[PDB]
């Protein structure tokens, strides 16, 4: 594979950062980062030519993006941004991240680690590598938080001081703002993202990203009630599944007001019906949830709740009152259906006979 190469050049290549982390963890991984000592992107390209696939070099990056099957490979070369392996490392962010195993066929299956971070692995441990790494660079603050929400880790003194530190000092507002709505984007996609969005509330970093934002209880309960329901629904419905990351952030900004929020939303690069859904919670879902308590007959909820998003109707089934009524409408009211005979004998205008039937029917 790598090490083949690497000796035939007498370079050194290293499978770097969270692949290795994960490899211990005895996690599953088809992404893979490597760091060499030597030329990089060479050594990329004749792996790329021997295995004759495709290469994307970037001279500017230094480094060499290729793709095997569904397995994709990024080789960089050591620097300090020569450099050695251990230079490389330590500009990163955290200790289980600083590691690195080694593909050159003498110390092959050699994990090298300098600052412990095996031993912060095993401790469940998020530790920085060096005191200024905070300031140095702040998205770091929340990647923290998501690596310690993720992995169920906790904050070393050191780290948690720094990262308190960092906080109050307000660098995450100064911080450039691509970065942290890619860390965002990338905690909602997290499963244990409701446990970050809790180490979130207890660091205060989302009061120091979004404009007028403050915590209360009811929201709160209503993210553990929301997933509840995600649960619900995931379990029963295993086709109907869509992101509920975005739901978790709809209800966060429930408070705000609209405008802000659209713009926070459209910062965001959040898809379409995420968008929607906010812009129908704002306005239209008041009279919504009046006009649901209202309906005396189940046909009624089906007419309210059919041309609604999917996620409207999670997002309504928080509500006690309303649970026995979604779950109807889920599991009972949408998946009715009709005969033959019967629609030619109406045909001897149509939808509206159809919608009468399901009328009738669906009050049984
Ligand atoms: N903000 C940062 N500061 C320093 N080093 C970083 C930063 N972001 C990533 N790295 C380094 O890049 C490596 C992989 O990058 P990435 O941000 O994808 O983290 P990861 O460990 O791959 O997380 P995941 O497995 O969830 O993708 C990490 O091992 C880390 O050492
Ligand atoms: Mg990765």
């Amino acid at each position: 594979m790598v090490g083949q190469i690497a000796k035939e050049m007498g370079l050194r290549a290293y499978i770097v950062g969270g692949v290795v982390r994960d490899i211990l963890l005895g996690k599953e991984v088809w992404d893979v980062d490597f760091v060499v000592e030597g030329n990089a992107i060479e050594l990329a390209k004749e792996l790329a030519r021997r295995h004759g696939v495709n290469v994307h070099p970037f001279p500017e990056f230094g480094t060499a993006h290729l793709k095997i099957g569904k397995l994709k490979l990024e080789f960089a070369t050591a620097r300090r941004e020569p450099a050695s392996l251990k230079e490389d490392l330590i500009r990163r962010d955290f200790t289980i991240n600083a590691m690195a195993i080694s593909v050159n066929l003498e110390d092959y299956g050699t994990l090298i680690d300098y600052f412990g971070g095996l031993r912060d692995l095993k401790d469940k441990v998020i530790r920085v590598l060096h005191p200024v790494s905070f300031i140095e660079d702040p998205v770091r603050i929340l990647r923290a938080l998501r690596f310690a929400g993720r992995l169920n880790f906790k904050l070393s003194r050191s780290t948690e001081k720094l990262l308190k530190q960092a906080v109050n000092l307000g660098l995450l507002k100064e911080a450039p703002r691509g970065r942290l709505i890619n860390e965002i984007k990338l905690a909602l996609r997290e499963d244990r993202f409701l446990e970050i969005l809790e180490l979130y509330r207890k660091y205060r970093v989302l009061e120091e990203i979004i404009e007028g934002f403050q915590w209360n209880e009811k929201v709160l309960q209503k993210l553990y009630a929301l997933r509840k329901v995600v649960d619900w629904h995931a379990l029963e419905f295993s086709e109907e599944r869509i992101d509920y990351g975005w739901l978790y952030l709809l209800i966060l900004i429930s408070n705000l007001d609209y405008e802000r929020g659209k713009h926070f939303l459209e910062e965001m690069s959040a898809p379409s019906w995420v968008r929607e859904t906010y812009k129908f919670m704002k306005f239209k879902l008041g009279s919504l949830k009046e006009e649901l308590k209202k309906a005396k007959e189940n046909y009624e909820v089906y007419r309210l709740l059919k041309p609604l998003h999917t996620s409207v109707l999670l997002l309504l089934m928080l509500e006690e009152e309303l649970k026995e009524k979604i779950k109807l409408y889920l599991e009972k009211l949408r998946k009715v259906k009709l005969p033959k005979e019967k629609i030619e004998e109406l045909k001897k205008e149509l939808g509206e006979r159809i919608e009468e039937l399901k009328r009738e029917i669906m009050n049984k």
